[PDB]
């Protein structure tokens, strides 16, 4: 059972920006507690996963929104906005799209990958458009996900494979024509730990905004540790603002190493309040924070873990009262 009384997170930042959380279809029942904190504590929401590619069109031309919608109806009901994740990945995104249809132990071309993802891109926003009108919740998508590899580079999927490095560009095309209300986010891990990677996606940014691409916001995940540096965080967010685009962090939790002790979840608590502060400070750029998962029994991390504010009994821990 949640802790009805206590403040709602969200509200606690109302001059700041939305508070969301990436949320499971099978948890938004009414009479279900993990519904119960969604509904209290977040003015936004995420699918974690049933937005995404393979979530949406498992085989080609039979799409699957009923989950997804689902998550939409929820956020109308609760008047929460929501982020769309996401329009391309190199994870749970189905084989079909780079395979050649007539021999599927060949790739498919070039021009084909693109069609597949021009359709992909149109029917997915099409349908959230077309079904829910001016109610639809999503204010922004993320367009494509972990397109840089840890070095830096562009990471070698399919994708770059097949297409070549303008997939990326034409991705953001695509979702421009088909929605020019949303906000387009590239989204990505790792990019606020002020080392190579923040470089490149500062860099890849600064490329294609140049270049006309209609990049309006960069997403910082933001899957940090017990041990992340407040600094390296501070410095990652002030080099990629510098773009002129929005910044949103997009899927933060913490990964306590192992150590979900009380003394950890008192140092969790510190490191939480400094990140809050600094997300306040860096208000003019920064559009949303959205928590990857209502509470820690329901976290994507493996277990032993404790990553987020509310625990596995759904009680807000000693991070929850230090940044409320
Ligand atoms: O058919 C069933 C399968 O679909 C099911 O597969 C599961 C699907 O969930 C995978 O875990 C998800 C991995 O993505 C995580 O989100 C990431 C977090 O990192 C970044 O922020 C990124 O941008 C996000 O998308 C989700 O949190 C997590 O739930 C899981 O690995 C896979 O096995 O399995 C059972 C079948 O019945």
């Amino acid at each position: 059972t949640i802790q009805n009384d206590i403040p709602d997170l969200y509200s606690v930042f109302k001059d700041y920006f939305p508070i969301g959380v990436a949320v499971d279809p099978s948890r938004l029942n009414d009479a279900d507690p993990h519904a119960q904190l969604t509904a209290k504590h977040f003015n936004m929401l995420v699918a974690e996963n049933a937005m995404k590619p393979e979530s949406l069109q498992p085989t080609e031309g039979n799409f699957t929104f009923d989950n997804a919608d689902k998550i939409v109806d929820y956020a109308i009901a609760h008047n929460m906005k929501m982020r769309g994740h996401t329009l391309l990945w190199h994870n749970q995104v189905p084989d079909w799209f780079f395979q050649d249809p007539s021999d599927p132990s060949k790739p498919a071309s070039r021009d084909l990958l693109l069609q597949r993802l021009r359709t992909h891109i149109t029917t997915v926003l099409d349908h959230f458009k077309t079904k829910y009108g001016s109610q639809n919740p999503i204010i922004g998508w993320d367009v494509v996900n972990e397109v840089l590899d840890d070095n830096g580079n562009l990471r070698n999927s399919k994708w770059l494979q097949i297409i070549g490095p303008d997939y990326i560009e034409k991705a953001f095309e695509y979702a421009h024509e088909a929605d020019p209300s949303m906000k387009l986010f590239i989204n990505d891990y790792n990019i606020e730990n002020n080392g190579v990677k923040t470089q490149a996606m500062y860099d890849l940014v600064k490329k294609l905004k140049n270049e006309g691409v209609p990049i309006n916001g960069i997403g910082m995940q933001m899957h940090i540790s017990i041990n992340s540096n407040i600094d390296n965080i501070k410095a990652s967010i002030e080099k990629l603002a510098s773009l002129g685009v929005e910044i949103q962090v997009t899927a933060l939790d913490m990964n306590m190493n192992g150590d979900v002790s009380n003394d950890a979840l008192l140092k969790q608590a510190r490191l939480y309040k400094q990140l809050f502060d600094l997300f306040k400070a860096e208000k003019q750029y920064i559009t949303a924070v959205v928590f990857w998962g209502v509470s820690d029994d329901v976290s994507w991390l493996s277990k032993p873990n404790a990553p987020l504010l509310f625990d596995s009994k759904l009680q807000a821990k000693p991070a929850y009262w230090a940044i409320v």
